[PDB]
């Protein structure tokens, strides 16, 4: 398909015209909130869709040792074929709609409006590992790095989701300051007050 170029592309694009790296974590909490919106509407009808995990949240979850900064969610995941069509469709079509609006010089402050917002983690992240796992479908593994081309892959070895999706960056090596505590705690204050699932830190104690 068109991943490696398009993730060339974006990464490029997207650390040129942001400055304000920190916006990358709004981008995963928003996702990750609409995530549980859907999975929460659809609870409503058929409450055993939250069988396969009860609660609803949001984590965060450093580790320093592998430079790596992840965020958990228990949404409705996506199936190999949501996977698919973001990967796809949604990633060149929204490319397209992003590029039109910079050149335009619409106002882009909101990436995820073009449907793209899952590459401002090339904010902070050289790469990114995608774990989700949808009710209706087998827990799957891809792998998001500039100009790579990663094949969707059933994830066997992987710890079990439950349900949801779960954004691993690895962080680039001048930026580690979003592996620490209180720069986390910050930005989530300020960019997510209005989101209505808990906001969990995983904080660990520090030796010394
Ligand atoms: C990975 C990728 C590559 C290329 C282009 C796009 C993407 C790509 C992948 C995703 N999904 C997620 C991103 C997250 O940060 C967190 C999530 O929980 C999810 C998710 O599972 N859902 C399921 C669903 C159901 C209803 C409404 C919203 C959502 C989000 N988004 C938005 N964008
Ligand atoms: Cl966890």
């Amino acid at each position: 398909g068109f991943q490696a170029e398009i993730s060339q592309l974006l990464d490029l694009i997207i650390n040129t015209f942001y400055s304000n790296k920190e916006i990358f974590l709004r981008e995963l909490i928003s996702n990750s909130s609409d995530a549980l919106d859907k999975i929460r509407y659809a609870a409503l009808t058929d409450p055993s869709q939250l069988d396969s995990e009860k609660d609803l949240y949001i984590r965060i979850i450093p580790n320093k040792e592998e430079g790596t900064l992840t965020i958990r969610d228990t949404g409705i995941g996506m199936t190999k074929a949501d996977l698919v069509n973001n990967l796809g469709t949604i990633a060149k079509s929204g490319t397209k709609a992003f590029m039109e609006a910079l050149s335009s010089g619409a106002d882009i402050s909101m990436i995820g409006q073009f449907g793209v917002g899952f590459y401002s983690s090339y904010l902070v992240a050289e790469k990114v590992q995608v774990t989700t796992k949808h009710n209706d479908d087998e827990q799957y593994i891809w792998e998001s790095a500039a100009g790579g081309t990663f094949t969707i892959t059933e994830d066997t070895e992987g710890p079990r989701l439950g349900r949801g999706t779960s954004m691993k960056l690895f962080i680039k090596e001048d930026l580690k300051e979003y592996l620490e505590e209180k720069r986390i705690r910050e930005i989530v204050k300020k960019h997510s007050e209005f989101i209505s699932y808990p906001i969990q830190l995983v904080v660990t104690k520090e030796t010394e």
